[PDB]
């Protein structure tokens, strides 16, 4: 049993709500929130600048340090740091954003690396400004990632049309 509630179970292991990432990490307190993260750590938009924003920039003094050392992550890649507020851990995974002509068929690296943990609170990748179609990244998703996941989707239009779609 977990603390997650008010979700759709799509599958053995995929859940999925509408709701806004930054309150459900706040209430839950997952072990891991992913972040929809860019390969330079810059939290400015989308699901990172709101993260981020909860953490009142903590999340980006840590992310500038990580880059300061390690250089630049790969589309595909992720990294695990704090969690600071919202979360024990956050996974900083990036997805191709279509917005800058990234290869498609990277959403699926990017979400393997969700199989390195056992539950996660997660956005859909690549999808909102990054430019994917949605319906693609939720069916990457459900093929892609064995551990438990809980999506939450921030739009309630999106959210229906994801549900009403799903095979
Ligand atoms: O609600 C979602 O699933 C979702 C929104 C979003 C944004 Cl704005 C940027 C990157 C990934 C994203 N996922």
């Amino acid at each position: 049993v977990n603390s997650f509630s008010g979700y759709l179970k799509l599958t053995d292991n995929v859940y999925i709500k509408n709701a806004d990432i930054v309150e459900e990490a706040k209430k839950v307190k997952p072990t891991v929130v992913v972040n929809a993260a860019n390969v330079y750590l810059k939290h400015g938009g989308g699901v990172a600048g709101a993260l981020n924003k909860a953490t009142n920039n903590a999340m980006q003094v840590e992310s500038d340090d990580y880059i300061a050392t390690n250089g630049p992550l790969k589309v595909g890649g992720s990294c695990v740091l704090s969690g600071h507020n919202l979360a024990k851990h956050c996974l900083h995974v990036v997805g191709p954003n279509v917005n800058k002509g990234e290869d498609i068929q990277l959403l699926k690296s990017a979400y393997e690396n969700f199989n390195q943990h056992e539950v996660l609170l997660a956005p859909l990748l690549s999808a909102g400004i990054f430019g994917a179609d949605p319906i693609h990244s939720l069916r990457v998703c459900v093929d892609t990632v064995r551990t438990n996941v809980y999506l939450a989707v921030f739009d309630k239009n999106l959210y229906d049309k994801l549900v009403s779609s799903f095979l």
